[PDB]
C-alpha cells in the first residue's frame, strides 16, 4: 500500500536524521560524550 | 517496484530498530559503555 | 509517488549503512573510539 508505505518511509526519515545526530555527536565527543 | 519497495522499508524498520537500541545504550552507557 | 519513494529508500539504505558501520565501530572501540 503505497500511501502506507509512504509513511512508513517518512517516519523512517526522522528517525535517521536523529540517529545521525546522536551518533555524529558521540564520534564528535559533543557535550563531554 | 512498491512489492521490492516494501520489502526493503520493513528490511530498514528493523535495521533502524536495533540502531536505535545501540545508540540509546551508547548515549546512556549502558552495561559499561 | 513511487518513484519518489524509491528515491528516499535507497537514500535511506546508504545512510542506514553509513549509521551501522559508526555504531559497529563505537561499540567495538575501533580506533580508539
Amino acid at each position: 500500500e503505497v500511501e502506507a508505505l509512504e509513511k512508513k518511509v517518512e517516519a523512517l526519515e526522522l528517525k535517521v536524521q536523529k540517529l545521525e545526530k546522536k551518533v555524529e555527536a558521540l564520534e564528535h565527543g559533543w557535550d563531554g560524550r
